[PDB]
């Protein structure tokens, strides 16, 4: 299976200055649970933003940099390389990767951040005419998670 994982706000903002615009621990937990034991494919900028490979999953980084060789990370240099990766593959970001892969993925696990943030990077537009809502679950709010959010699982019709 080839899936997208993304958190985007009401206007599809996904990032600002190479970081998440919001602090939402529950989104990170959501992503951890979905991807543990599986594969993440991310662009070079997203990788450098996180700063280290995430434990207990395969970390694959897409970059044109032939000097890229980081411990605990596998490197690919083409979009086509993604299709040769076994198991459940998750497209992990960022904007460029999402734009390249939205037409290619089986499904999407979206965290809709129910707010309007300042962004410099965006998830591409999509329509529910193309995507079936497999599930929609309202995120629980507490002291550490104060922004309303909804976990959507969308499957291409
Ligand atoms: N909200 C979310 O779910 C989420 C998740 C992840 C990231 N983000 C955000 O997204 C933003 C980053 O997005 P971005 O588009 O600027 O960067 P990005 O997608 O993370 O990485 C872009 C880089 O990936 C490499 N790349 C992409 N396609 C390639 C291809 N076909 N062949 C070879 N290399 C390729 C290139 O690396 P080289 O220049 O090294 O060649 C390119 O510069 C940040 O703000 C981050 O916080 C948000
Ligand atoms: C150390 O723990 C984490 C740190 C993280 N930093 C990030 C950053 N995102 C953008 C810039 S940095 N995340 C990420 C990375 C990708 C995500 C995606 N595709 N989708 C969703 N929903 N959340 C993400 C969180 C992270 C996810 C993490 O745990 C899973």
């Amino acid at each position: 299976t080839l899936s997208i994982l993304v958190a985007h706000d009401l206007q599809r903002v996904i990032g600002f200055e190479n970081q998440l615009p919001w602090h939402l621990p529950n989104d990170l937990k959501h992503v951890k649970k979905l991807s543990t034991g599986h594969t993440l494919v991310m662009g070079r900028k997203t990788f450098e933003s996180i700063g280290k490979p995430l434990p207990n999953r395969r970390n694959v980084v897409l970059t044109s940099d032939t000097s890229f060789n980081v411990e605990g990370v596998d490197v690919i240099h083409s979009i086509e390389d993604i299709y040769q990766l076994p198991g459940h593959v998750f497209i992990f970001g960022g904007q460029t990767l999402f734009e390249e892969m939205i037409d290619k993925v089986d499904d999407m696990y979206i965290t809709v951040i129910e707010g309007k943030f300042r962004g410099d990077t965006f998830f591409p537009p999509y329509t529910f005419e193309d995507w079936e809502v497999a599930s929609s679950v309202e995120g629980k709010l507490d002291e550490k998670n104060t922004i309303p959010h909804t976990f959507l699982h969308l499957i291409r019709k």
